């Protein structure tokens, strides 16, 4: 288990992160990390390591891309005084780029999505004992449907950059992809994006895993 | 214009047909058509051909796959003795064999579908003066993905009953896939399959042509 | 087809107009240009034109005179950049004099109405493609009804604008009156003045046919 | 007064009359009789004949042709046992007509409305005290609207009716067409049907003037 | 009718001059004007004066005392320049002292309501043609209850200022003393301030009485 | 204490006793009981004598007089089977008189309710442990007001069935007495019958007290 | 009764103490005090002294603990001018630290704790007639459970306080013990902190008797 | 695993497993499962397991005992045709015991606890490929708890008809114990019996553990 005793994990993203979680601190045992994944880890991590004494907080926002990310990182990251960080943003980055082609100002590119990650990644990094680094996805197993073709461009970006950084780091889409050899998309979510319970499963366990947590422990 | 003086024109089919209409009734001027392709048939048939004093009834009911047409028929349509019937189904009769593909009494697979349809048409023929064969549709360019291919076989059935039955045909899938050319479906319909106002005028202008409407009349 | 690739239409007006859009952008695919005139417009040129990428957004609101949107014509149209601007007010400059008749700085007469509409145009223009000017309308057949005398001197001044300002002209009131020899008013609309979606339809065809749209492109 | 001490008067309608009245019993002196001219008349009745103790009941109810009181008149009119029965009937017998042209069920012409009201009035009249019958009305001042005009035929059949049974007779058409020589029907009512309080005043004076009702008791 | 055509009357008070109507204006045909008395007023002088064109305006405040009047007459009163207010003040400034005896700062004794009213009325009387005094009131027919004893102090003082500052004068307890002769209290007022229609309607009567407003015009 | 350790007590009456609690059971310490005295007694039962294990049910009906009691008895009060019965009605027998003078229907008068609530009494009685006959009051001081005149004599009808039953008595119209030689009615109830936390708790002292129940217990 | 004639009495604390009360005021007699023990107080002291005319203020805030009680002690307290305070608070300090037991920043400890209760009451204590110091509780009889342990340990230091200030003291622990010799806690409270009306009920009992309040007076 | 492929797996239970599950059906992907240990276990099973294609059902019902399961059990169990059947039942059996002490008839005490579960079982097991029993559970760390002692002998009940039918058991009382080492019962459940997410993950996590989930499948 990288994450010790004490010590403050933050989430933040967009909507798949956010869940409804309650603005603006985002933190608490009893609904206010919201409905997903995050919330499941934190379940998880004090049903296995209650005596952890983690602290999480969800600082999700539901339509979100990196550009959205850098405008509140010194109020929603900085400020909190994390530990750890987890970013999981790129989703809605590349959406716009498919669902409203021609409002161009909501799409971020992918050479600006690189350079935007990385400073996120670069401010933080002399401030926090770690970096997790979750790729977006799209729960769509045709590598060539041109948005899944897109996120895995961002996907390999985000790989690059957590490998550069010496942040951890979570393929969320490999995780997809295994599921998605038996299901088909909308199985798991009508939008390709925003999963059942089962979706925030595949992705809070994706996560648990990068961080070194056991099921059933050997301590 | 098939469609002459006086006749009542009654729609029947799932979501894509509902979109919110008054219940039991279906009819009127005023909402009870519901805000989709029934709707705007009815608007552009009023704007243009006001004087031939059409009326129309929607009968839609959001999740219903043919079986649940059968059971509804007597009630919802023979008994509304309708001069001619417009039906658009098997987006769910398809769609749930991949969103619940373990729930197998959900689904009605391609015997079941024929057999319904067919049987529903022959029997709805000789009461009225018409019929309007809709194939459903899913708004996706590829014709591999899965339940794209599943969806483009019922629509051949649709398109063979029509054909048997010298009933009006309009293939709504070839309605999208013109548009599929240029837009991702998300730009239309995030979970493809209920689309925006744009995808709506798509399936009313493919029924219009179909019943021989001219936007700007020879006359 | 007047409207290019990649252009940005900005509708303004009343209630006509806005019929609910989102406030203040108005701009999207998916619900903000409201359920209208508006909203169909944009419908179809996406199902007929979807590669011409046009950009609409909607700057109505209810209950808005000339006056009013003068008030806001900088922050909602200049600073928009728009290319082309269609404007359609009045109603409410005419509807005030007979439902309020001693409230009368809620009135906007005719030679106020005239060159405050002269005054948005002329602003405008060197700062646009185009204009589109669409008169007011009052769905009433008989031409001395009191307010649908008013409305016509009013919908002759917009055409005697358009005319002097080499703006597009779509005359609502003509479009309404052919509909009229048919239906008795209170068919299309109780108060004479906020339609069904049939008077909607008519709204936007009658938009569509005086910027080149066709229903069934030659192209 | 016609209406004396201790005596039930019952009210009956459409929207006109029903004004959101308590439902069924429409009875009491706290909201139960809606907020249009039944209550005015009683807040009259009481605040000038207090003495009187009459009691009123309110069965309009929105949307009723005379056909929907035939199908009530059992429970709603003959089991209340009343002492004084007022009729207003026929805006909606009419309005169909002409807001939904094509929906001829709807309908309720000019022989079923005059067999019907005449049915009613003979069957009532050895049971009751006495009938007050209230012709229907439009808000419209042109004689040749044509919904004008047929509420004008309408409403000489009730005259009729009551001159052959020795009812008494409101002329409410009249009573706005005093009005109407200085108000636009928009004053009163933007749908020329549903008014102003004004309105429900001009009706609840008509009403009153008929049944000897006195602004300052003579005595 | 003391009141001429195109001028403005002001109605200011408490809960039974406000009676929902809209804030801040209180003015217009179509329920601006509350529920109550003031739009009734309204109401019969358009039905029986509609030449007239007098604007009515509704600045009654729920629970109100004379000193919240004078808190805010510069706002609500002085700068909406009208020729007529009426003020109707009292109730509360009463009601407290026995609803929440111990609660003092909600009183306002008699010596200051006198003087209060006063300084309202000749502030106000330079400004105007006229003035409207009507007295508070207690639907209590016993004389010697404390709280309609301490009512009919209060009226005799705006009796009083009325007099001596030639202003027109209500006297509304009078009015319901007359009914109250035949109806226990709860029949018009559960609480005996708030009234039901018939209540209302005895004020409005009074009021109209006192400006000679003619039930049926000799005129 | 007249109540014994594990007894059913149940009360019935009108809105008084219901205060909002749960239909149709009326029992359970959570808020089933309602917010009135009826909770008021259940708690002060439960914090000085805990170990009684006293049910208690509510089975108050808000409106009712006693004829509705006695067409529900069977169900709500025989079928509980319990070992106590509080009643407490004849607000609405004689408030209908006064405030629905004209509505000979809703009138229990002195007749009916006596011979009613005895039957009740003498039925009940062979089947329980125990009756207690609460008077009905009204919130004011004066002796001769009509209403507290009535009220104070169906009180004698319940004081004379109680000692004729050897039923226990509250007199709950002498308690709210003693307070009203300090209170106006308004600082309890606005309209004399439904009074703040204050007149319950006047109302459960007084039945408190009836059942010897001490404040602080003598052992 | 220590609180004589004309003063006025603040509770302040925790939601216990709040119950839903008005803000910012919290005073009146039909409903603002809240649904608790306060209010239930304030109405025994009406029903049986309402004669004293005693202004009961409620302060209570759902979550506070002391520090946030120090930090609004200046707008809610010393601006009121009381004559007499009443503190409840501690269950929040206690609560945290085993609900949230790793948000520290939400916990009080005892030091701090003692320290600033401290303050308050010698801030105060110059400025009234007296203070009343309620200790907290927790609705727990095992005095070895870790939150029964700790609130007891608080308890103490508000006793502590009480002797050392010449405060009145109300033991609330004490009060809840000999209710828990016979009931387990969640028949009073699910949570252990939140009671039903029997909860409030002993609270409001323990803090009359300590006030010197009769049941029925010697006088 | 001990659940395989294509098998209909039904968990019932009171509102542990209801967790406001769709009524009455209780099965899909979509949130009909509800928001706790059920859907976690199926979420989990779907991310582990996708090819297993297991279909659920919840059929818990808030409030039960398992006198109520016996009264739904055909129609909520043996007419579903499981495979497999989880039985979460008892803590309300108990908790009616501590928190209305009073209310016998809402118990229901260890031998109907025994032979009613004792006989649903039977009764199940030949109709089924297999049963779950899983204990009920009260969080308190504490044994000598009245409460708490209860619950493990209801449990104890559990285990030994679980052992005697051949049945799989989940102990839930020593997962939670083993967490009750570390926090404080109000940690995960101010009531100590509706736990947060990290209840429900203890809950799913003693269920998949008996079941011979693996977390990552050693494949
Ligand atoms: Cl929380
Ligand atoms: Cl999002
Ligand atoms: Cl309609
Ligand atoms: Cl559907
Ligand atoms: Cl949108
Ligand atoms: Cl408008
Ligand atoms: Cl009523
Ligand atoms: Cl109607
Ligand atoms: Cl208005
Ligand atoms: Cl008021
Ligand atoms: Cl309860
Ligand atoms: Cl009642
Ligand atoms: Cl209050
Ligand atoms: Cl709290
Ligand atoms: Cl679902
Ligand atoms: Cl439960």
């Amino acid at each position: 288990m990288k994450i010790g005793s004490g010590e403050k994990l933050l989430f933040i993203g967009d909507s798949i992160t956010d869940c409804g979680r309650a603005r603006p601190e985002g933190e608490g045992s009893f609904g206010a990390l919201g409905t997903g994944y995050v919330a499941y880890v934190v379940g998880l991590l004090q049903a296995v390591y209650p005596e952890l004494g983690i602290r999480v907080v969800n600082k999700g926002i539901s339509g979100n891309t990196v550009r959205d990310l850098k405008a509140r990182w010194e109020e929603d990251v900085i400020a909190q005084k994390p530990d750890w960080v987890s970013i999981m943003i790129g989703i809605n980055d590349v959406w716009r780029q498919y669902d409203l082609p021609f409002m161009k100002e909501k799409h971020v590119y992918l050479d600006e999505y690189e350079a935007t990650l990385r400073s996120l990644v670069l401010e933080t990094k002399p401030l926090v004992k770690g970096i997790i680094l979750m790729t977006p996805f799209y729960i769509e197993g045709n590598e060539q449907d041109p948005m899944r073709r897109t996120m895995d461009q961002y996907g390999r970006v985000v790989k690059q950059i957590a490998e550069e950084t010496n942040s951890l780091f979570v393929d969320t889409q490999a995780a997809f992809n295994e599921v998605l050899k038996t299901l088909y998309p909308a199985a798991l979510a009508w939008d390709r994006v925003h999963p059942s319970v089962a979706g925030h499963m595949i992705l809070a366990r994706a996560f648990l895993r990068e961080i070194g947590f056991e099921w059933v422990r050997s301590r």
